[PDB]
């Protein structure tokens, strides 16, 4: 299949050159898998969902996304346009406010829930957790990441947008997990994009167009764009039989486009999301 005119991001995942602007996936795109948003919501009515994404819990007084991060997020793993996997299921937890902002308490008990969840669900192959969120260094929320992701859940996290290293952030610094960088049009790495020997992968982080709430879109920047254009990715990849949740982080890492971007600091990996995919 071929998205023309698509997203920019869409495009760089696909080509091993910058420039482009038609996704080419294969038409699977997704079906099958099953990705939990962790976030400030989904607009699950968003006519871009096509009735795939649903709220399966909340931590505050509603499940709505008050805010949009949530949804444009989401909008970039699963929706018709904007989306890596257009075929995905979406599932969203809400454990941030719509301010953006949350206890790490509650952000935990999110990731502890989706780790038994998804257990309920029917997700034949496999399932995928999305977390565009993350604060100061806690050995808990990575422990809390950690267990996610050992419970048989791919989990991608954002490096965080502070333009330092990651070591200093969580769950960004959980090494089992899959920590996204962002990069922009022209393979630089983000100017806030945080860097270090904990990421493992860079995705498209600046001015990334996807759903907002209202019905509407609108184009964002930051880590939390990249991180769930790896995780539409590793449900793709999931999809197609080429690799499983323990093991799509490393996968994702040694299919990259490899050495292309620029302004990375030595010790960081030099490697782009790319989808391999050849009609
Ligand atoms: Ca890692």
């Amino acid at each position: 299949a071929a998205q023309t005119n698509a997203p920019w991001g869409l495009a760089r995942i696909s080509s091993t050159s910058p420039g482009t602007s038609t996704y080419y996936y294969d038409e699977s795109a997704g079906q099958g898998s099953c990705v939990y948003v962790i976030d400030t919501g989904i607009e699950a009515s968003h006519p871009e969902f096509e009735g795939r994404a649903q709220m399966v819990k909340t931590y505050y007084y509603s499940s709505r996304d008050g805010n949009g991060h949530g949804t444009h997020c989401a909008g970039t793993v699963g929706s018709r346009t904007y989306g890596v996997a257009k075929k995905t299921q979406l599932f969203g937890v809400k454990v941030l406010d719509d301010n953006g902002s949350g206890q790490y308490s509650t952000i935990i008990a999110g990731m502890d829930f989706v780790a038994s969840d998804k257990n309920n669900r029917n997700c034949p192959k496999g399932v995928v957790a999305s977390l565009s969120l993350g604060g100061g260094y806690s050995s808990s929320v990575n422990s809390a990441a950690a267990r996610l992701q050992s419970s048989g859940v791919m989990v991608a996290v954002a490096a965080g947008n502070n333009n330092a290293d990651a070591r200093n952030y969580s769950p960004a610094s959980e090494p089992s997990v899959c920590t996204v960088g962002a990069s922009d049009r022209y393979d630089r790495r983000s100017s806030f994009s945080n860097y270090g020997s904990v990421l493992d992968i860079f995705g498209p982080g600046t001015d990334i167009l996807s759903t907002w709430i209202g019905g509407s879109t609108r184009s964002i920047s930051g880590t939390s764009m990249a991180t769930p254009h790896v995780a539409g990715l590793a449900a793709y990849l999931m999809t197609l039989g080429k690799t499983t949740a323990a093991s799509a982080c490393r996968y994702i890492a040694d299919t990259a486009n490899k050495g292309d971007l620029s302004n990375i600091p030595f010790g960081t990996v030099n490697l782009l999301a790319y989808n391999n995919y050849q009609a």
